[PDB]
């Protein structure tokens, strides 16, 4: 589908996220061309899985306690599409409720940005 | 043009920005569909130049200090189209000097996100 760009209406999508730590979950995620890596809420991971340490830069400066890093690949499926997007590693938001589809996933699904 | 999406290569673009407080300048801006409002470097604005205090959400939570708000509209020109993008107001990065094209500007040039 063609998704219009609107400052008042964020470009969201419903995507099934398989973290391979629990059961695959359909969540609402922001489509983000500014993001390099995909951000997945920590609420989808099991309580006993190890996550790597890292630091990420953003608006309110950088941080090292806000984001973590997956130990296992994350599979992401789109609404009617059936083959999953395979991300070797992706960011994990441990504080807020953040689901962000980055360019890493937007590449495998042939996603592009068009300017008339 | 059709801008491809790649995690290893940011969707940057050259744009001419007029802050109406000084000489119009050329910057390299990041095409960001996740940004509600456009962010321009404070290095564009003259030294005086009243700017408003504002609060912005991003990476390391919310920030009371990083971003300011323009008092006057911001003229933005792109390589292709001859007519300029007119934003009523946009964000100003004081800490760093990021150039980020949000959906506010992408709407006025009718930019869309295409997912096959
Ligand atoms: O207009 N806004 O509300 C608005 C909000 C937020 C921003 S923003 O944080 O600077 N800034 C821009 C930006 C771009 C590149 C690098 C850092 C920041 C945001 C906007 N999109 C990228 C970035 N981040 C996500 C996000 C999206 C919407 C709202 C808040 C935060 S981020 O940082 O979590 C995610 C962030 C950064 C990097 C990665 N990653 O995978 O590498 C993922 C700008 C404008």
């Amino acid at each position: 589908p063609v998704i219009p760009l609107d400052p008042a209406r964020r470009p969201v999508i419903k995507a099934q996220v398989d973290t391979q730590t629990s059961h695959p979950k359909t969540i609402e995620a922001l489509l983000d061309t500014g993001a390099d890596m995909t951000v997945i809420p920590i609420a989808l991971f099991s309580s006993n899985t190890p996550l790597k340490n890292t630091s990420v830069l953003g608006a309110g400066g950088q941080t090292q306690d806000h984001f973590k890093l997956t130990s296992l690949p994350v599979l992401i499926r789109l609404p009617f599409r059936t083959t999953p997007i395979v991300l070797t590693s992706c960011l994990v938001d441990t504080k807020n409720n953040w689901a962000i589809i980055g360019r890493d996933a937007l590449q495998q699904c042939q996603g592009v940005l068009y300017l008339p």
